[PDB]
């Protein structure tokens, strides 16, 4: 009949109501988010006199525990002194309310997928993309702090929100999937479009996966379409090979799931399993970005800072981010010194 005295529903989470007032402080406006973890709502803090986004976790043990892990992480980040902290979303405070866990975040604006949908999926200028890229590389540089060593494990355009609708400042949200570096416990991680090959191949992984995701994002921010948009993992790997080529033999010799996509020939060489696709490595990123053809689809022809040189810097950096070897993949600190950011 009723659950938690009629406050929750079938899915253990709070039924939000327009204009409801909590604890004589927070004033609920409207639902803005919904996920497996629970719900996200827009509200007005009366004490700080400001708008905040509150994360209400479901009324279950599991979700509560996960949320507590996440809270510990956020608090851990907020305790560090560097300005690099200001690219991670800020957890002002947290509390319990009617058997629910509530996380108080600063209210942010649109996520990047919204913007992309506003361009009719044509992407944005390279000048803006440079700014986004810079800030993101800074954030990943912060998360790599020895005492932190945090892997976001779920970087996608909808997890990057604007601070202000009229400024190019962004921030990273939802650290529920988050992970501090350590021994492997999970193997089905990251979003499918942004899942690093070492994960697709069932191999050990570190922070280098985030970088991979970032590489898939920036290009998508300029073209409007996902770089690799496979319906499944096979299609995904095929689409990654289609652009970057078949992985190094020394990589595939280590990969347990290597034979999910490949087969080993009698001469030791690896080849794709047939299931559609271009020959490996003939979908050149050079042609995808339209370096010498006036940008993606020729819609950036004649625009400021859209010369061949700029596109070549960009392409070099992106190819440094999509390195197959996690050991040789470009690191944030060196990424911030690229000619792209001059
Ligand atoms: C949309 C939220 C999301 O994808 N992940 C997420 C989950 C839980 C909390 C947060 C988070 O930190 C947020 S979410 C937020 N405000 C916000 C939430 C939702 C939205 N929209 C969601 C997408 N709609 C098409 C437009 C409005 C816009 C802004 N501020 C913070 N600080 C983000």
């Amino acid at each position: 009949k009723v659950y938690n005295d009629g406050y929750d529903d079938d899915n253990y989470d709070y039924i939000v109501k327009n204009g409801e007032k909590w604890m004589d402080r927070y004033e609920i406006d409207s639902l803005i988010g919904k996920g497996s973890f629970g719900q996200v709502v827009k509200a007005y803090d009366r004490v700080e006199q400001e708008w905040v986004a509150i994360k209400i976790i479901k009324n279950k043990k599991a979700f509560l525990n996960q949320a507590q892990i996440e809270v510990r992480l956020l608090e851990l980040m907020n305790k560090h002194d560097t300005e690099m902290k200001y690219y991670i979303v800020h957890l002002k405070r947290h509390f319990m309310f009617r058997n629910h866990l509530c996380l108080v975040f600063e209210m942010l604006s649109y996520n990047l997928y919204d913007l992309l949908r506003n361009t009719n999926f044509r992407g944005v200028s390279l000048n803006l993309t440079r700014k986004f890229a810079q800030q993101m590389c800074t954030a990943l540089l912060f998360l790599a702090t020895p005492e932190l060593s945090i892997i976001h494990c779920d970087l996608k355009p909808e997890n990057i929100l604007l601070c202000n609708p009229k400024r190019s400042a962004i921030k990273i949200v939802d650290f529920g999937s988050s992970c501090q570096l350590g021994q492997r416990i999970y193997q089905y991680i990251q979003s499918r479009f942004y899942r690093s090959p070492e994960v697709l191949l069932g191999m050990p992984y570190d922070l280098a996966i985030d970088m991979w995701s970032l590489g898939c994002i920036l290009v998508e921010m300029h073209t409007g379409e996902p770089l690799f948009s496979g319906a499944n993992e096979v299609d995904q790997m095929n689409k990654i090979v289609e652009v970057l080529g078949i992985p190094p033999a020394h990589i595939l010799d280590q990969a347990p799931k290597a034979r999910k996509f490949f087969e080993k020939l009698p001469d030791g060489t690896w080849n794709l399993k047939k299931t559609e696709y271009k020959p490996p490595g003939t979908r050149k990123l050079h042609n995808i970005l339209g370096v010498e053809t006036g940008g993606p689809g020729g819609r950036r022809a004649g625009e400021s800072g859209h010369t061949v040189a700029d596109y070549l810097k960009f392409k070099d950096l992106i190819l440094r981010m999509l390195d197959y070897d996690p050991k040789t993949r470009i690191q944030p600190y060196y990424a911030l010194q690229h000619s792209f950011f001059k």
